[PDB]
């Protein structure tokens, strides 16, 4: 035997370490900002009242269990691409793209991966936004890919190093492959304004890049499912031919049961089904077919008129809820005295919000106040309640002030 | 841009060839003998009983959508390793072991994969059964790993050659890795005998391989679900160290809700929970977390007395069906008056028979009978009915008579 007496124990998670200690505290005050998924104002999980009567709907049917095809649920992956590029769309039309279920956003990511990694010739080379989300880099390097990364995030300012991502991108070499998050960038909350984002479409078409879009919160973001694949419709209008990867694990509330599509824009009809075969070659010897639970339920919402409709209303819902959560922390943190611009919080999008906090900071509010948090200041909104937002504003204020 | 213009259309499936086929033909009569599937004895899609007792439970809980941990729903992986080893298992009392949910065996499989071609130092060589299931080859080469045989299927016969797989197997070179199928072999359905297995083990332990098990009928193939499972705990009980990927694909009919899971026996308990830190780091970056469906079926039927009862009658009713179907086939041959031996055909186990038809008779079948079937006289049992048993008895005299 003996066969694995050299493995060694691997790094702790830190994210599983908050919630984990968050867990083991005794302050009826304690808060867990390092929740990655959504909770209602209870601090609950909240299933989709659209997304209950789909499945009461596929129970009534007495559905088989039989296999999917390796590409996924035609009517799940049909209506993916459609939320994804808009109904009108020149690409939806012509059947110029090619798109596959994948086992929810990360799935999908590293089929992504994974192709470029075999027909991408061009180059090895994918550059992330500084900072991206932590799983970006194991995925990509994994596939077998080089990680590169452009300025994103002005720590100074808390916002946008604008100046700083053109010049890193002008400067990316032609025909290299760029990752884009299309909206709540994740994790500082930071995302360009529709005015920065043509500018960047402009470089990226200029230095001939592959564009690759991480969409994971289209209509969670800003309750606007069109405003949130607004940049991602602007780069493929501009005649930029993108890679995409689509997660209904947040905007459906999906998380578990793992509802996700990967996208390549082609040239043509023809390319299309190139490419899909391809993709099929390369599923197959990964899981042989996908998850069916999931894409069902997504079909069901997107193709079903009075579904579709009942979850525009949830899903804006769900965005207000956060936007709500930054407004009065805000509001709290001047109202306590707080002198330090708090603007960020409101000018950031989405479930995460990179407050600017040093470590040192986190720690007295982890061991004085009971409010968990990574230590890079990142804090999930999710987290945040109209019953404990005056608390962690006052938290806050005491550890800055 | 044109980024995917040098991309080839991939080659086409010989089995979707033989479905396509086998739909457009006109002919009440027609076999289709190429499905992967159970079906019952109406040829339909069979939804088990308790898997439709199970799912009701779910949805009476008003269970959430919560993301799984990486490795799985612990109730399931549990159960899962319950299941293969034993309870009284020695493996599974110490807790030497470390088992991860899978997307169900294929995925399982190829976590299997990864995690040697990453850790397993000694050696980049897995020797494969000739023949095998056309997905190993693939799933082993894409994970990076090198590809062998072993003399396994016996042409003359229609069984197995035993002298042969006995001479390869003693001749590779300490420390590779040996893949083994538990029972009910795909493509073939011939299986090593109880006598025969203890001979394979003791050249595994002497030659010091590393054997790894695919699990995918296990219950199905006789119904008995310690029976089936009898090889793997054999060389268990004999101190190999095996690594197993298991699937409840068809053992509970969960296709395509992707339930499985990936198992590695460890010298320890300390072993195994450095092994499963190294198996978490690995699925992260593949798909983060796996689909809950299945796992929350499949736990519930193994953990549920009374479901669990439920379940070992079901399955063996489908291994009794597919016996019984095996059993009519060879009877129904002699009362044509076929003079050959038919016994391969009783010997064989599980969905799959090597019928010993050469191309030039399965062709007869399809054109003359619309009897489907792939030209290495492959057939899937599941595709014979009660009703039907008899004419496929009739086409396969005459074209061998
Ligand atoms: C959540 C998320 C994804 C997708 O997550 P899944 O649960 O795998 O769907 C992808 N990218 C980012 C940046 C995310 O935050
Ligand atoms: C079916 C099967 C598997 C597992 O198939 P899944 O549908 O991915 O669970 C693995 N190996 C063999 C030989 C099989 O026949």
């Amino acid at each position: 035997s003996s066969w694995w007496s050299h493995v060694e124990m691997g790094p702790p998670d830190p994210i599983l370490g908050v919630t984990e200690a968050f867990k083991r505290d005794t302050n009826s005050k304690k808060m867990n900002l390092g929740v990655g998924a959504y909770r209602d104002d209870n601090g609950k999980p909240y299933v989709l009242n659209c997304v209950r009567k789909a499945e009461a709907m596929i129970a009534a049917k007495k559905m088989d269990k039989e296999y999917l095809p390796i590409a996924g649920l035609a009517d799940f992956t049909r209506a993916s691409a459609e939320l994804a590029l808009g109904e009108n769309s020149e690409a939806f039309k012509s059947g110029r793209y090619v798109t596959v279920q994948g086992i929810s956003g990360t799935g999908s990511l590293r089929v992504g991966a994974n192709f470029l990694q075999r027909f991408f010739k061009f180059s090895r080379d994918v550059y992330l936004p500084k900072p991206s989300w932590g799983n970006h880099t194991p995925i990509f390097r994994d596939a077998g890919l080089q990680l590169q990364a452009y300025r994103y995030y002005d720590p100074k300012t808390c916002s946008l190093d604008f100046t700083g991502a053109m010049e890193d991108i002008s400067k990316i070499p032609e025909k290299s492959i760029i990752l884009l998050h299309a909206c709540a960038h994740n994790p500082t909350g930071v995302d360009p304004r529709q005015e920065q984002w043509k500018e960047l479409a402009s470089v990226v078409k200029k230095r001939n890049l592959l564009a690759y879009f991480d969409m994971a919160y289209q209509g969670f973001a800003s309750g606007d499912i069109n405003r949130d694949a607004w940049a991602l419709r602007h780069f493929i209008e501009q005649g930029i031919d993108v890679v995409l990867s689509q997660s209904y694990a947040k905007n459906m509330g999906l998380y578990g049961e793992r509802a996700g599509a990967f996208t390549v824009i082609c040239r043509d009809a023809e390319e299309a089904k190139r490419v899909e075969s391809q993709l099929k070659i390369l599923i197959r010897p990964m899981y042989s077919n996908p998850p069916m639970n999931g894409a069902r339920i997504a079909s069901l919402i997107l193709n079903t008129p009075e579904l579709r409709k009942e979850w525009l209303v949830e899903v804006k819902g769900m965005a207000d809820r956060i936007i709500s959560m930054r407004t009065q922390l805000v509001s709290n943190l001047k109202k306590e005295g707080s002198s330090h611009n708090w603007q960020h919080i409101t000018d950031q999008i989405g479930m995460f919000c990179f407050t600017g906090l040093k470590p040192e900071q986190v720690e007295r509010l982890t061991k004085e106040f009971s409010i968990y948090m990574t230590k890079d200041g990142r804090i999930s909104v999710a987290g945040v309640a109209s019953s404990n937002v005056g608390y962690l504003a006052h938290a806050i204020h005491q550890v800055t002030k």
